[PDB]
């Protein structure tokens, strides 16, 4: 308007909005918009001005921008310690750029060869270590956040690294540098001692899985010949990091889509669906090539995809508004906080009539109102690889077995976590082996 969006009252004020938003962001999210008669809008979040991007129309105004204009360094200032000084938003633009490339040149479909068929086995396994019975009671969002790290390293990680360190011990190490973050801290430490211990740790095994290399290709080792603009090399500090933003990224995100995902199928009000992805990997054998996820499970995309689509893992992109930009009919004054939210925006009727129902069939009815995987000059590098063991997974999981819920109702996604899932408590399945 010349100026700024509308903005939101704030009733109890230096909270901001994170008193009603924290229980339920989506019952939120979902009232401004409505009640302030506009898609795109500002709060109030602790002083801090806050304008959410919320009709799908404009996406492209929030993730077109390059860094400079709209910086993401200044949210993820959380982790700066998880990564390492100078890594990933730790590091400049223009290195945190290159290292993006550099994770990129990893996980392209060139090196996806073997990965189908290195995903099968490790979950095979799992499940035989597990599912041991013809009848059992077991936490899905537990058993795939296992499924999807043991997959995960099973890919990227060399024969000799997974036998100095296995998932189980990763993840927990994982977990351990997790467990120092809290709700609110992008709006304003003995666990940095255990964040920075777990990692030196770690950052110590991987050196030596190095001497042992030299004296003598994967994520690791890739890392390696990586050769920065000015010819200069990565630090095993840098190093290290990139490999956790690596597993990090993919960890819960993934787990959770598959949870979600699965959580959907093996419910009786979706028995079609489970009839069309069956009908689609029948005729599939125990032994699956690239071929066969890549170019002939496209029924199953759309579920992963739409399960993304209804409960997106991540609500919140945001960026640091160092310069105005015209979103709409408004401006956006430097120094503002935007965001866009995949989870406001996916629910926005034009585009997802009855947003709350599960339709894999379903398709965007404005183009680029689907953001799971963000968009612009921020989409997913991770993309691809989250879908193609979510796809084989599905497939690996419902070839030898039958699912049924605890429940009547799917779950209910757990708002209380910076990255969102279904609520852990209902998790609970149960399963009959196919035979
Ligand atoms: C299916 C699960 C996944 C979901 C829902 C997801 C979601 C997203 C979203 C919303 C963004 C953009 C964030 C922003 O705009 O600031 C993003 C980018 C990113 N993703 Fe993921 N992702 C998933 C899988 C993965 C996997 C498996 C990896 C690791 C290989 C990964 C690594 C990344 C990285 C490194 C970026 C950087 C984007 C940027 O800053 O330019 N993601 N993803
Ligand atoms: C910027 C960056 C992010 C990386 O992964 C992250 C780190 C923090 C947050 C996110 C957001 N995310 C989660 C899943 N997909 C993207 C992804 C990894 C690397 C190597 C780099 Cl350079």
């Amino acid at each position: 308007a010349k100026k700024t969006p509308p903005v939101y009252p704030v009733t109890v004020p230096f909270l901001g909005h994170i008193v009603q938003f924290g229980k339920n962001p989506l019952e939120f999210m979902q009232r401004c918009k409505r009640d302030l008669k506009s898609g795109v809008f500002t709060i109030s979040i602790g002083g801090q001005r806050v304008t959410i991007v919320g009709d799908p129309h404009e996406h492209s105004r929030f993730f077109s921008p390059r860094n400079e204009i709209l910086s993401p360094r200044e949210v993820y200032t959380i982790m700066t310690p998880v990564f390492g000084e100078g890594v990933a938003y730790a590091a400049p633009y223009p290195r945190m750029r290159e290292q993006l490339n550099f994770l990129a040149e990893e996980l392209t479909i060139a090196k996806f060869q073997n990965f189908v068929p290195a995903i099968q086995h490790e979950v095979r396994k799992f499940m035989a270590e597990n599912w041991k019975e013809d009848e059992g009671v077991i936490n899905l969002l537990e058993d795939c956040g296992a499924m999807i790290i043991n997959t995960a390293c099973q890919c990227l990680f060399g024969e000799d690294l997974r036998k100095r360190l296995n998932a189980r011990h990763f993840a927990q190490l994982l977990s351990k540098m997790e467990s120092s973050l809290i709700p609110a801290a992008v709006f304003m430490l003995p666990q940095s001692a255990r964040c920075r211990e777990a990692r030196a740790e770690l950052q110590k095994i991987l050196g030596e899985i190095i001497v042992a290399r030299e004296k003598e290709s994967d994520l690791l080792g890739g890392l390696l010949k990586a050769v920065y603009r000015d010819g200069t090399r990565m630090s095993l500090h840098e190093v290290c990091g990139m490999i956790v933003a690596a597993m990090f990224a993919g960890q819960h995100t993934s787990t959770i889509t598959t949870s979600w995902s699965m959580l959907h199928l093996m419910h009786p009000k979706n028995k079609k669906w489970l009839d069309k992805l069956h009908k689609e990997i029948d005729e599939f054998p125990a032994q699956l090539n690239y071929d066969n996820v890549m170019d002939e499970m496209p029924f199953a995309e759309r579920c992963v995809r739409e399960s993304i689509r209804r409960d997106p893992p991540l609500l919140m992109v945001m960026r640091m508004v160092k310069a105005e930009v015209k979103v709409g009919s408004y401006v956006v004054p430097k120094g503002d906080i935007i965001a866009c939210s995949p989870l406001l925006s996916h629910h926005d009727e034009e585009a997802f009539p009855n947003p709350r129902l599960w339709d894999p069939e379903r398709d965007e009815k404005v183009d680029g109102a689907f953001i799971g995987f963000g968009a612009g000059v921020h989409k997913c590098i991770g993309q691809k690889f989250a879908l193609l063991q979510v796809k084989t997974i599905l497939a690996t999981a419902f070839r030898e077995y039958d699912f049924q819920l605890l429940r009547d109702e799917v779950p209910d996604p757990d708002y209380h976590t910076m990255v969102v899932g279904p609520t852990l408590n209902q998790c609970l399945v149960k399963y009959t082996r196919k035979k």
